[PDB]
């Protein structure tokens, strides 16, 4: 029994030993110059060979060899385009990639392998893909579901996937009529990803879509606290709490591993005020497919 759209999904049609070789169509930097670190939206051609669904991931094998002459290990990326894709023909796949740069123990700058390879791609370059992978983050079957989406940074990718399908496409068997509520936490305004597409979706389905941003370094709450995602959520504590108690409410969380703790921290308090132990309630939601997590 699934409450999610699990029927007929494809998984691992392509594998690390026999990846699908697609080509880069476009690669654009989607963060502003201010932004701490860059994020790029890149689109690849797959000619219909990767039949993915919204919520899934692909694996990427960056070109080159590891320190032992073997091929690099794959890295996973949530797909950021809906199943029809950014061109609406089902033949392309899009990624949202943050370029990883750090400094090691000796103070030397180190570029992360797959992220820099991807962010550096030029239209026409080839890229090795595996997958599709994943079941955790598939959409609910119920077209009148209340869907709450909590993302940080690149974790916006699967919710973009969802939202294109819900609001930018016409489907013969699916018409969303519920309430979708996205919270997106980023550090700067220059780090807001796809804001312009979400603003058009809001205009289109004002009654079906709610939108909240948490820009940590630029926003504060009354106490004067930094606006983190849990910080912005708390401002709607009563409402969210109420939503969580309904059977047709589904929560999805995606992004940096850290976000999980601060959210559990708000929730623990909301629940206890009600005589509810968050740890057990959360476990029951996870079991009923209502609390869906992918952090990395
Ligand atoms: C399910 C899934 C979905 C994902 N979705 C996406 C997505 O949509 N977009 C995206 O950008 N990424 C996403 N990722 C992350 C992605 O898979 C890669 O891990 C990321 O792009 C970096 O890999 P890389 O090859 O560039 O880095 P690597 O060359 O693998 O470098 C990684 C290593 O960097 C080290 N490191 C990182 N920061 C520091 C620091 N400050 N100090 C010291 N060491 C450091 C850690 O030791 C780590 O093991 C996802 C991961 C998973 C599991």
């Amino acid at each position: 029994h699934s409450k999610k759209m699990e029927e007929g999904i494809t998984v691992n049609k392509f594998k690390p030993k026999t990846p699908y070789v697609g080509r880069c169509l476009l690669n654009t930097k989607i963060t502003g110059d201010d932004a701490p670190g860059e994020t790029w939206h890149m689109v690849f051609s797959h000619e219909g060979e990767i039949p993915y669904r919204e919520g899934q991931s692909v694996g990427v094998i960056p070109d080159g060899e590891d320190k032992n002459g073997k091929p690099h290990k794959l890295r996973l990326y949530s797909i950021a385009s809906s199943a029809l894709g950014d061109f609406g023909d089902a033949k392309s796949v899009s990624l949202c990639v943050k370029r990883l740069i750090y400094t090691n123990d000796a103070g030397e700058t180190i570029k992360g392998v797959c992220s820099n390879f991807l962010c550096d791609l030029k239209p026409g370059a080839e890229v090795k893909l595996t997958g599709p992978v994943g079941k955790e983050m598939l959409m609910p079957k119920d077209p009148n579901a209340t869907i709450i989406m909590l993302g940080t940074g690149t974790g916006i990718a699967p919710f973009r996937s969802f939202l294109w399908k819900m609001f930018f496409e016409k489907h013969d068997d699916y018409k969303f009529n519920g309430l979708a509520w996205l919270f997106l936490g980023v550090p700067t305004s220059s780090s807001l990803l796809y804001k312009e597409e979400f603003e058009k979706m809001k205009e289109k389905a004002p009654d079906n879509f709610r939108l909240d941003f948490a820009v940590s370094r630029e926003q504060t709450n009354e106490k004067g606290e930094k606006m983190y995602i849990q910080t912005r959520m708390a401002q709607y504590a009563v409402e969210l709490w109420e939503m969580l108690k309904k059977d047709n409410t589904y929560v999805y969380m995606c992004g940096l591993k850290g976000m999980e703790k601060g959210i559990d921290d708000i929730m623990v308090s909301l629940a206890a005020a009600e005589g509810i132990d968050w740890i057990e309630y959360k476990r029951q939601l996870k079991k009923a497919e209502q609390w869906n997590v992918e952090v990395y």
